[PDB]
């Protein structure tokens, strides 16, 4: 997923003719959610590594 | 105008986004009309040239 959800998409899949432009819903909220989940997962990883090192 | 009227057109003019496809009305009748008018004009040209040469 990367780190952001763009507000525009360029699509060239059948049956669409050549290239078409499509518009996403609530890109900013989804970006915030993505970043927050990444941060929480990183914290979990750090704590797990600390425990494993302690052992 | 050339010698034919194609049935499809590719248009990339503002405000159209990128490139779009458009469809023409009665391409075949227009092609026939174009060719017929060209032939008649050619006959007229030939006759006029013959007259001028005769002079």
């Amino acid at each position: 997923y990367g780190f952001s959800v763009p507000g525009l998409y360029e699509c060239n899949r059948y049956p669409c003719i050549k290239e078409v432009e499509c518009y996403v819903s609530r890109p900013t909220e989804k970006t915030v959610f993505l970043v927050f989940m990444f941060a929480v997962s990183g914290i979990c990883v750090v704590l797990n590594l600390a425990e494993l090192n302690h052992l």
